[PDB]
Formats: structure tokens, C-alpha cells, sequence
């Protein structure tokens, strides 16, 4: 099936604070001023009804592609009194298919779909900016200042978004078929069981929450650390939960969704000061997911606990994304990221 | 190549003891009365000569498909005096390709091929019945009583076996190529060896026994537990051998052989009592295995220790299935399930 | 791209010291007298400029095939006075595509490309001979003496190299696409990071050296030991670094480069003594590697630390092969074998 | 099926020591200097794996043809210091299809297939020479000196083998279909039984050994002695085991494999002394055997006791060739030569 969700966001022309000239830092970090379209987690693509349509009555699903269309550019200027006029300026759209930029920082209650007018809970929905860091290896003596990432170095690949009835599209296609079960629990072999020998036990990834889980996990490195790092057993990373529990191999994408960058063109005046030009944009996040319909030999539908909208007075409401918790299917790969699961029945001593 | 083995077994019409109405149990288990055709292990498909033909003079093999034909239905009634007459009744044949039913419990000396007349060691060869369990996740509050598995809910997929010259076929096709070596031992890299550095050592899965080993291992969950469960190090399942040693990844099937269910139609009298109708059936278990012939540069054939028929006076005879123990081939995946292996030469301190 | 390197080496007709007739040894080892063409590591195929052309300006590469042509056979006899005459004799060329022979022992500064005249640092470049070992499993009682490897048992597959303008070619083709990044470092997920939560850290395989690293790693067994061996936790192999850190799964070849065997025909006189016939051969090692060009959005090229030629007075010079150490790409598989890596920034407590 | 085995042997140019001029002997014997290719027994054609492939899973077999290709002639001269040069000389190859030469003397552990390099257990594999004997009948007064066998008398049928890339082929085709069972034991008629009347007993040729048994027995004369010789009962030959037990009539070949003769050309110097020229030759012994596959109605394969490799410390290893010892088939001819058999059950008084 295919999900499409539109909302309004704001972008600016913050200048690229090019790599620091001062004292050298091994992870040399700087602000690029480029806004990053949120395209990593499920909540960045799906409303709760989209998630329910995805999980309900389907036994497996796989992500086929993602797409974002930025359109209806309405530029705004403030005389620091808010003029809605600009014609010549444009936005810079760049897709990092080189995967040389840092992954998106986790969003804290993005919830851009409950407030689609551009004012999320009484605050302007300004897109998050990207802060780039330059990491050289420890042994090398290269100066990081020379290796600053800049899409203008690949300006032949930069698309521009003019104001008005114009649209710039970001596109991603899955180059691998990663089918995920919609059920959070599977059976063990009676001969190869963690419970009572020659008896049936079930492991279940508990209900948890999938709004902030990556649509493309791509956590391959975590599994590789335990395979390639020859540090002694007293090393710090061996006790880290990320290294210990990397995530299912058949669940991570080799070519995940890249970072999508958009930015108003920065302009400077005679006093070497950036003149600020904000713009409203209609962001249409679209996700394509292939599904296999579910045909279980039962009378009931598996509908409860899939979504749980939580709201308390004066607190920001939110709805959790969850999988089917009722019946285990013993074929397919568990979909949820590494989280504390349970065993049914509980293991003995 | 292709293996076919026929034998006679018996089935009944035990009623489906639908989910318990009484006190709720998280693994709500009940008897479905459905007989399960043994189709999981090697001994369910292969006689010792079939196993020897499979392993001898082949360097690799892969399971292509499995098939079971149930025919020559001879129904019997007992006046609790054994009438061999029934014409209208029929059997219910259902294949669980949804993989929502528990895996087959291990067979204790099934040995249905040494006694093919229907009387295994002076006991009627009645097929094993399936006891279904309903596992919901711990957190959910769903009542398991409503989620009882029943093929009559998918009665459009139920095939029927009439008595007489009739046949119902169960079919399974491998959707993945899982090639397994016929040799139980391989070499290490001299640069990446567990023994003496820059020296040759060999790991060998010992002779063991493969009669009860799954033809399609499908033990994927065991490897996933160590990748997704974020329980603390003191958790019970971390010390379980099943979790610690899951089995070779390249050895497990993603779409293994499903459970095949057959059942006489249950009938009830005025006193609400099941009237018992037993039937003899000719079961023809068939397995297709692709093989690559072996062309080693040696003078001897690797024939010993492949099968070891054990018989002691007054004890039930049995023959063990084993792989080629003589020469290691350093390419391909070891075939045997996780079992205590040896190193040649033994590792130093 | 495609790399070709020619050099001169020497081969002899050392007789096959067939399996020992004396006291039995479980790893029964003997000298076969067959010379083994060095074809396992990068330095066996690539000069430093070839390695730099491979790594520089490429973001990924995969090994497509390897080839060795042995030609210009000039046989020599010594009257133990060095006659360069022989016409009827020939060499025996055999490829072990059965993978039943031990892997090549690590070469100690092979460096056959700096001295291509046949005299490496004032020593004749005689090809290394193969010592074959017969490993049976511990439990079996088979005599290893009967299972000696000998290509004359497959003499229908032996190619012969006549002296003069003649050539015998060894060929290997990769049957799997194993793409490797040219960068030694990748980013972590902020949500699934070993460092500060919701913050960016990088794992980096340090610079190390890749001259002696396998062009086809094929270290699958090491990862399988932790999946199939059910020995108790106090077993010797559980603390071995090879078992603990097997290497990246997506990095090992299922069908690596086999051993290539060449040997002068052995001849014996009336006193049952081998008459020694040495021959000079022109060895042309050729490797085909597919590459994807690198198009990073940076101004600098990543050129330093890729190769570091080390020379000290009166010590044999050597050049190290290394990957790109400057910029991490978060897609693809790390290329280097298991070696002590670093984290940027360093992990906290 | 078809068996091919290659190995290296040595031949010389020993002069034909033409019939003795001295005192006359009725069996006038002399050395012809012609090397005889071993082509009479099973071990001259089959490795143990070839024998196992022949006997296992086959109920009958017949010898179709035999072939020997002598090639890769490398001549050697010793200055009684071992020169590998000769171009003009050649070998003389002659096939005795007249069957006028003595049959091959039994080989004492020929075992040329375990050591195929030309040095069998630290001794040069020189081919056995043929010593011809001239037998006239007792009554006749012909001088045997005039009837010396010499292929130069039929030099139009002599093939020559030049050194280098040249090959001379010996060929034999069976002109009769002699099918032999692979089972060493058969049933008797209850009406015509040596045991209890109207009861079942089995005669079994015991396991014994078939490495030195003729591939073509051709022992017709032994059976004819008891049919044509009218000597009195006190004659010496009536108590000989060869006459008493000739061998199965349906087992002997009327046109067996003839003697194959090869010889370096003899050359003489001014002092009437033979100048010795030894040559290495690649002997490729090939045997074609038709087989009928075995389809017994049993579960086990008949694999044990077929071959028994015997090795003791410091003693030359050897493997015995044997037939199927488990199940008697009551049709076909027993394959083994006359040897002490057993009866099951044992005969009463």
C-alpha cells in the first residue's frame, strides 16, 4: 500500500558556519544551516490510522520506497513587520546519497501530523538544522578543517525550489527486500528450546512503541563491532547495550533512507550580516510499503494494543505504534528493534 | 535425487477439545484431535540406505521439496467386533502454511520404516495428535479462549480424503537454496586460527547422530534472542544452551516444512458422545534433495561411520544417520545442528 | 579495473613423500613436493601503486576474479655446472577446486614484486612447497595413510607446462558479489549508539596494514564455532581471539581463491634417488576488481596514509597497504579483517 | 561404468636373450627383455574407491573392455650423472593377441596406485620383464631353440612410442558377455539341497580378497583336465587343488586380456655391450565394466566388509577387495575364484 501525509513547515537561510579555524578537534563539528526533512522514523511518515492499516490484517510488510515533495514555497521577511514578498530567492535542495553525513538526531515528540498548519502546539514548525561533524581516525594527522562537507562542492546535484507553484521531490527506493512480520512473537523448536526440553515456549518482543523506530534500521555496524574489534574483554564498548544487542541482521537495511537537505539561499549585507529570509513550505511525506494479507485460521481479529493514544489533561497527546500481540507466527523476522522481551512460559532454573 | 518411502498408519476422529472455558491460562493449551504427519526430521523421510545414498559420494546437498500422499483409506469401527465398513465418512486434510501452529514434538524412536505393516513393535501405528496452545503476550489482556486455532475457519482450504482408491497429497517446496556439506569438518585460516598461529588446525563436528535432526532446521529465533533481547546479564535465557549456540545461520530455513494435519471427521450421537471411527491409511513420504557429486583426489571412498545400526538382544534396533568423518573440505557450511565438536589438533593453553 | 604483475620464480621436482607408513598420527602430515603459487593475500597480486589506484577515488570495490599464467619455462640441471637444457620434461599444474587441501601458510615478506628478476634480496625466488595433512575426526578409527591427497588420482584434470613458448593459466571467478568499502570508519545510529545517547560517535578500524590480508577472507568457520559448538564455558576455544572475533560476515567469501599447484615432473635414477630438475617460470599474477568511483562533497582528496613505504638502512624495504582514514561513510561494509579499532569520540564510563 | 587410473613407471632396453644355445631343455626359458604392463588382476585397474563403486548398489557386473595408454615418454641415461636427454630412440609396443606367451606371474603387492609418482615405497617402479619359455610336447623331437618367440618376426604389428607428447594405446574388448553377481552367496533348492531335505540352506563364498583375482579368469584348462586326461587314479594331478576345483565355468573368459609388451629399443656399442636407456612413461590403465543397478527390497545398504584397508605400523598398507556379504541372491553366477566357502546352516552328519 501507499501512505501520503502533508503538512506545513518553515525553513531559513542560516549560513554554513564552515569548519572552525581555531583549535583543532578530532570530531570537528560545525553548523551547516541546512534543514533536514524528518524521514527516518515511522512517525515521520505515518499517522496512527496509517500504522493501523499497515499492521492490521497483514502478516508481513516491507518498505519499498520513501518520497518527500516540498512545494508551495511562501517566503517571509521580518523587519526587526512581516512581509510575505520574495520572488528571486530560492531554496537549495540536496540529497546525501553518499551517506557521508551524520544520521538524524532523534526527534522529541515530532508530532507534525496532529498540527499540520505550521504551528505545533503554539510553536512555529521550523525544520531541524543539520550540524556536521568531521571525524578523522585517531592515528592520522590530517587537519579536519580542510574536509568540511558542503553540497556546493557538488552543486551540479543541487536542486532549487523557486517560490510559488513549484515542487522539489526527494526520492528513495529500497534496493533490497526486507520483509518484516507484523507479529511480535514466535515459537521455538522443541528440540532447540530455551525452556523445558521437548516442550513449547514462545519468545515475545513486548508491546513497547514504534513511533520513533527507524523505518530503515541500518544498524549493521553494531553487529560488526563484536566481529572485528579485537579489544580486550575489559574494553568499554563490550558492556554497552548497543554492541551487545545490535538488532536482527535480517532487519537492517544496507541502503537506508538518506538525509534530505533543504535550505534557503543565504544572503549577506554590507555589514557582513546574514539577512534572514524564512519560507513556508508544504511538505508531503510519502511512504510505499508492500504488504502480504493475513489469513489466519481464527475467528477473532487481532486489533487491540496495536495503537494506544495517550492523553492526560494539559499534556501533549501522542499515539504509540505497536505490532500484533496476540498470536505468534513461527516464520518471518521479528520487526521490533532490540528491546526487553519476555518468554511464554517463563524459563525455569 | 529423490527418496520415497511408504508405510501404513492409523488415524481417528478425536473431537477438537476447543479452548478451555475455565480459569484463564496465558499459554492456553487444548487438544485439537488432528493427527500430524511426521515430516520434520530425517528419519521421517529416509531409510538408512536413503541416507547413505544421500551422503556417500556427494560433497554437498540441499533440500528441494517434501511431499506426503495419504491414500488407501480403510475405515474401521469397533463395537465396544471390528467392522471394516464405512462409505460416507471422510478425513479432513489441512496444511498449516500460515505457520501459526506449534512445531512438532520430537519423536521417540519413530522407526515407522522398519515396521511398515501398521504395527510398530507390536503396537498399532497411530499417528500423533496435535495439541494446540494459544500464546498471547504477557502485557496484553486479550482472552485466549477467543483465539482458538481451527482449520474449519479456513474450511475453503481443507482437502478431504474419501475411503477407497483416493489420495490426498501434502506438498512443500523450498523457496531458498540452502546447500549443506556432507563433511563434518573444515580447516581454519592459518592467519585467523584458534590453534597455533600460522599453523593448520581443523574443527570437526563429531559423528553424533542425524536421525532426529530437522531436515529444515529453521532455528532463526535462537540467534535473534542474543541480538534483540536487552535483558540484563543475569537473565535466565543468557545461560541457556539454545540461546548461546543457536545453530549455523546459513543452515536454517526461512520457510521450513509446515505441519500437515489429517483427521477423521468427528461424529456425535444423541448422548453427546463421539462415535469412534479409526481408519488405516497408506502414507507415502517423499523427499527431493539436490546433490553435487564428490570428486576428491583420493584412492579410498569415505564410507565408514556414515551409518551405524545398533542392535542389542531384546532391545529395539535403530540405525544412526551420520556424515562423512574422514576428510575436511574447507568450503561449504557444516550440516550438523549444534553439538559438542572437537579440534584437530587440540588447542594449547 | 584490472591489475597485472609479472615476475620470475623457480620450481623443482621434489617427490611426493606419500603418507607416513610408520606410527599413526591423527593429523598425518607429509610433503607433497608441489609448489603453491602465492595467490591469497593482496601483496601477492598488487604493487603499492595498484593498491593506491584501487583505494584512491573509489568508495567501494569487489573482487571479480584472479588469474595466474605460468610461462617461459626454462629448465635447469646442476651437476653436483648448471646446464640450461631440457626438452622432454614438463611441469604438473593442478587446481584444487575441491578445497580439500590446507590453506596457504602466511608469507613472511614475500615482496616478489620489488625483485622480479628471480633473486629476491640475494636469494633465489623458489616457490613455496605444499605440505599436506590428513585430518580424520577423533572418534573415527580410519587409517589416515590410505587417504593421502594426490592430483594424479585426478590426473584427467592435471594440465602440463612444456618448456619454451608455452603457458598454463590458473583461473578463479568470484561466484558472489562482496562489495567492500574503501573507508575504515562508519557512523552509529544516535538511537542505537555505544557512546552518549542521542549523540554521534564513530567506530574506526585503525590504519593497520593490508598487504597480508586475504583478498578473499573466507573465514566463515570462526563465526560458526560460536553458533554450533556446545562446549562448556571453560573450553579453550571460547577465549581464543579467532573464535571471539571471527570477522565481518558480509566480508568473507563462500568460494574463495583455491590453491594453485605446480610441480616439475619427478624423475628417479637406478639408485632410487630423485634427479633434481629446477626450472625458471614467468609468473603473471592478474587480479580483476570492480570499483565504484567516489564523488564526495569535499574539496580535498583522501590520499594520505593509504600507503606508507617503510625503509631503514640495511633493512628490507616494504610498503603497507591501508584504506582511506579521513571521512566515514555510513553505508557499506568495513573492509579490514578483525583488528583493534577505535571510537571517536572515546566512550565514557 | 568406466574406471581410469594413471601412474608413472619405468622401462629399459634389456636385450632379448634369445633361446639358449647350450644343452637342450624341454621348457626352454629365456629372458626377452620386454616389459609387461600389469593388466591381469583387479588391483591392476581399480583403486579401492573404484572397487567400491563397482560392487556397491549393483547386483551384477561384466567386464566390457580394458585399455592402457603409455605416454609422456621421458628417456634417461646414466653415466656409470643421469641425463634426461634422448630424441631419436623409441619404444617397441606389441600386443600378444595370439596368446602364445606365458601368462603374467602374480604380482606381490603391486600397489602402484598408492604411489603414483614412480617411486613405490622408496623403490623405482620399474615394470616387470617377460621371461618366455618354449614348451614342446614330450614325445616330439623338435629343437626348442628354433621356436623362440620374438615380436620382430611380426614387426608389422609393432607400434612404436616416440619420446615427448606421444601416446601408444593397448586395447582389449570382451567378445563374450560374462555377467557376475556382486553377492558371494546363493540359496539351494529345497528339493536338491545338501542340507536338511526340504529345508533352506545357503552356500557362501567367504569374504576372502579380490585384489589379486583375475579380471578375466580364463581358467578353462583346469576343468578340461578332468574331462580329457585318461591317467590312472594314482596320477599326481588328480589330487591337485587346481584340477579338483577349476573354477566356475560361467566365470572364465574364452578371450581374456592378452599380454601387453613394451620395451625400449636395445642398442649395442663396439664392445658388444648393451647401452642402457631407461625411460619414464605415464601409464593410464582404463577398465570398462557394465553394471546392473541393485534394487533390493530392504532398508539397509550393503556397504560393510566390501573393502578392508589393513595398515600396521611400519608395514606397507593395503586394501582388500571383497563382494557383498549380507544378502544372497539366487540368480546369477558367483564371482569369486575357487576358495574355501561355508554353508549356512552348517551341514549335519
Amino acid at each position: 500500500m501507499k501512505f501520503s501525509n502533508s503538512y506545513y513547515a518553515y525553513i531559513e537561510n542560516q549560513k554554513n558556519d564552515y569548519p572552525d579555524i581555531g583549535l583543532e578537534r578530532n570530531p570537528s563539528e560545525y553548523q551547516t544551516g541546512y534543514h533536514r526533512i524528518p524521514n527516518q522514523y515511522w512517525a515521520s511518515f505515518l499517522t496512527p490510522k496509517d500504522w493501523f492499516n499497515l499492521i492490521y490484517n497483514n502478516k508481513a510488510f516491507r518498505v519499498v520506497g520513501a518520497r518527500c515533495t516540498v512545494s508551495n514555497m511562501i517566503p517571509l521577511t521580518e523587519q526587526a513587520t512581516i512581509t510575505t514578498f520574495n520572488n528571486t530567492i530560492y531554496a537549495l535542495c540536496y540529497t546525501d546519497n553518499n551517506y557521508e553525513t551524520e544520521w538524524e538526531e532523534p526527534a522529541a515528540r515530532d508530532l507534525s501530523f496532529m498540527w499540520r498548519e505550521g504551528l505545533t502546539n503554539g510553536a512555529r514548525h521550523m525544520l531541524p538544522t543539520y550540524k556536521h561533524g568531521i571525524y578523522r581516525t585517531t592515528t592520522s594527522q590530517a587537519h579536519n578543517v580542510f574536509y568540511g562537507w558542503d553540497p556546493l562542492c557538488k552543486a551540479e546535484n543541487i536542486l532549487e525550489l523557486r517560490p510559488g507553484k513549484n515542487a522539489v521531490t526527494f526520492e528513495w527506493h529500497a534496493k533490497e527486500e526486507i520483509w518484516l512480520n507484523t507479529h511480535m512473537m514466535q515459537q521455538f523448536d522443541p528440540t532447540h528450546t530455551p525452556g523445558i526440553a521437548n516442550t513449547a515456549t514462545v519468545y515475545s518482543q513486548e508491546i513497547h512503541n514504534q513511533t520513533h523506530s527507524n523505518v530503515t534500521p541500518h544498524s549493521h555496524l553494531n553487529r560488526w563491532i563484536s566481529q572485528t574489534d579485537t579489544a580486550p574483554a575489559t574494553a568499554r564498548h563490550w558492556s554497552k547495550q548497543a554492541i551487545q544487542r545490535p538488532g536482527i541482521m535480517e532487519q537492517q537495511f544496507r541502503y537506508p533512507i538518506p538525509n534530505w537537505f533543504i535550505k534557503m539561499i543565504p544572503l549577506f549585507d554590507s555589514q557582513n550580516n546574514l539577512i534572514k529570509t524564512t519560507a513556508q513550505v508544504l511538505i508531503t511525506m510519502e511512504l510505499t510499503v508492500d504488504t502480504i494479507p493475513q489469513s489466519l485460521a481464527i475467528n477473532m481479529p487481532i486489533i487491540d494494543d496495536i495503537i494506544a493514544p495517550n492523553h492526560t489533561p494539559n499534556s501533549v497527546p501522542y499515539c504509540m505504534f505497536r505490532y500484533q500481540p496476540i498470536i505468534p507466527i513461527n516464520v518471518g523476522v521479528l520487526p521490533a528493534p532490540p528491546t526487553k522481551g519476555v518468554f511464554i512460559p517463563e524459563l525455569p532454573a
